[PDB]
């Protein structure tokens, strides 16, 4: 039938993997809470559904191995959160037996005045894996729908 596209939001905790995640199923914005969503949406003419699959704290080969593209989510305030995305990144070749996993760099928060990563930094690293950078966050859902969207192209290219 209609292709369904199975996405994974990995990143350290807090960073906004949730947020992002339930402002795109549901527009809807959470603060404080507490899983697997889906959803049809139209990229580039074609109708697709969305199969997301957000990430928790330690658990995992099992949640990557199903997933076809990855989002590597960091918050600019948190300056921990930006080293992690190498270890996250080298665990997604690794699950994937592949150096050419689709995957977007994300930046959540951008909404937030204090900015501890400045913007040159991030697009650098994710020149350096060859990968889109996309500020977003998920209060004003600023590149939500960008971040997603960019995603399932990079999957479509890879065919
Ligand atoms: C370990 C783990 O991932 N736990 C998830 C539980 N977090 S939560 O409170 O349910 C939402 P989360 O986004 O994970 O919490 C992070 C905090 O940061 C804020 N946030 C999230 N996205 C944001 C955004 O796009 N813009 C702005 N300005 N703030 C954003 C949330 O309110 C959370 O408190």
């Amino acid at each position: 039938g209609m292709t369904e596209y199975k996405l994974v939001v990995v990143g350290a905790c807090g960073v906004g993997k949730s947020a992002l995640t339930i402002q795109l199923i549901q527009n809807h914005f959470v603060d404080e809470y507490d899983d697997s969503y889906r959803k049809q949406v139209v990229i580039d003419g074609e109708t697709c559904l969305l199969d997301i699959l957000d990430t928790a704290g330690q658990e995992r080969d099992q949640y990557m191995r199903t997933g076809e593209g990855f989002l590597c989510v960091f918050a600019i305030n948190n300056t921990k959160s930006f080293e992690d995305i190498h270890h996250y990144r080298e665990q997604i070749k690794r699950v994937k037996d592949s150096e050419d996993v689709p995957m977007v760099l994300v930046g959540n928060k951008c909404d937030l005045p204090s900015r501890t990563v400045d913007t040159k930094q991030a697009q650098d690293l994710a020149r350096s894996y060859g990968i889109p950078f996309i500020e977003t966050s998920a209060k004003t859902r600023q590149g939500v729908d960008d971040a997603f969207y960019t995603l399932v192209r990079e999957i479509r290219k890879h065919k």
